[PDB]
């Protein structure tokens, strides 16, 4: 696959979060590199996910969970019509991520992927090389998400489309 052209996707800043515990869904429709997961909204522009200290990623197609720019293994390589389910906790400041409606497992976390998730204003995110393709739902349609009753739901997750909508403006 093409090491070099990617692309990285953000839900616009004013749907931000600082609190709670989020859940939306990120689905596999090409078989080349792709990742997915939680970004500061102010991280840099053009960054990929996972390469600084400001977005956290699991990165289906190597396999390999990626934060301040280094990967380690983790998880299942996802495959065409997967869906992850991706996981942000600021209560305990966490992330998880699950395939097909089961948690990924991480050698020491278990069933969370990073700890130590700190931040104001995270949006979900992911990263698409070139010609990758994937579909992102927010639960706008509750009957639209897949795994979020069997696989979030329990734990307290909320899904994340009820974070965008109202707007002061204000031309400072």
């Amino acid at each position: 696959s093409n090491a070099a052209d990617f692309r990285t996707y953000r839900a616009e800043k004013n749907y931000a979060v600082n609190s709670g515990k989020w859940y939306f869904e990120f689905e596999i429709l090409t078989a080349g590199p792709m990742r997915v997961g939680w970004a500061h909204a102010d991280m840099p522009p053009g960054m990929m996910l996972g390469q600084d200290e400001n977005s956290w990623a699991f990165d289906g197609y190597n396999e390999e969970k990626v934060y301040v720019n280094s990967s380690e293994s983790f998880g299942k390589q996802w495959a065409v019509g997967d869906v992850v389910g991706v996981f942000l906790d600021l209560i305990d400041n966490t992330i998880s991520f699950s395939l097909n409606g089961e948690l990924l497992m991480d050698a020491l976390g278990g069933e969370t992927t990073f700890a130590d998730v700190q931040g104001d204003n995270f949006v979900p995110a992911c990263t698409l090389g070139v010609g990758q393709k994937a579909r992102l739902t927010y639960g706008q349609d509750v009957n639209t998400l897949k795994y979020f009753t069997t696989c979030g739901l329990q734990e307290g997750y909320e899904p994340f489309c009820v974070n965008m909508a109202r707007d002061v403006t204000h031309w400072y």
